[PDB]
């Protein structure tokens, strides 16, 4: 399947070349794995996601995402337009308020409500988490997504939008998920990606067309953008049974586009997530 005038950053997974308009990918897209955004939410409504996107669980006063982040990382996971996993299963965790922020307390438990509760889902492809959320370094927070991850989840966390090493930071600085740092369409390393040696992978990080809230569309920056595009590779691999989701994160960086970035850090691992496709 090939999906004409593509968002930048679709395009750039399926390519082992920047510049190109056209996200070449396989037919199944995802179908029979699921992915839990954690983030403000999910605009299950929008016309994007043709019905596979719902709420599962909320930490507020409404499912509703009223911030846009979450819809928008959903919609890079895995809406029809925006999507890299076109047809998989989405379930929006709502662990940030409509300001975009969250408690750890509350983002510890979000991640525990995912680990619980894809056990009454139906993902016979398995599961992933897209965390585009994350603070100082926490030892709690790291364990919850360290837990999530042995779970049988594949998480995907944003490195964080610091320019500095990710180690202070968690999720990110966690080493058993799947770290994601941002890349520019001229395959630059996105001026505000952190970088480090936990860093796994690199995604399309920086203006990155996706849904928002009411049924509109909008372009953002952030390794909060790159994530879903790894999680959404993630269950795309998965459901080709290409991967697992103990190895998914591995088979990414196994896989990758190496040495295509540039103002990589000495230390951090030059890999740009790639599907490979034919
Ligand atoms: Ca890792």
């Amino acid at each position: 399947a090939a999906q004409t005038n593509a968002p930048w950053g679709l395009a750039r997974i399926s390519s082992t070349s920047p510049g190109t308009s056209t996200y070449y990918y396989d037919e199944s897209a995802g179908q029979g794995s699921c992915v839990y955004v954690i983030d403000t939410g999910i605009e299950a409504s929008h016309p994007e996601f043709e019905g596979r996107a719902q709420m599962v669980k909320t930490y507020y006063y409404s499912s509703r995402d009223g911030n846009g982040h979450g819809t928008h990382c959903a919609g890079t996971v895995g809406s029809r337009t925006y999507g890299v996993a076109k047809k998989t299963q989405l379930f929006g965790v709502k662990v940030l308020d409509d300001n975009g922020s969250g408690q750890y307390s509350t983002i510890i438990a979000g991640m525990d409500f995912v680990a619980s509760d894809k056990n009454n889902r139906n993902c016979p492809k398995g599961v992933v988490a897209s965390l585009s959320l994350g603070g100082g370094y926490s030892s709690s927070v790291n364990s919850a997504a360290a837990r999530l991850q042995s779970s049988g989840v594949m998480v995907a966390v944003a490195a964080g939008n610091n320019n500095a090493d990710a180690r202070n930071y968690s999720p990110a600085s966690e080493p058993s998920v799947c770290t994601v740092g941002a890349s520019d369409r001229y395959d630059r390393r996105s001026s505000f990606s952190n970088y480090g040696s936990v860093l796994d992978i690199f995604g399309p990080g920086t203006d990155i067309l996706s849904t928002w809230i009411g049924g509109s569309t909008r372009s953002i920056s952030g390794t909060s953008m790159a994530t879903p595009h790894v999680a959404g590779l993630a269950a795309y691999l998965m459901t080709l049974g290409k991967t697992t989701a103990a190895s998914a994160c591995r088979y990414i960086a196994d896989t990758a586009n190496k040495g295509d970035l540039s103002n990589i850090p000495f230390g951090t691992v030059n890999l740009l997530a790639y599907n490979n496709y034919q």
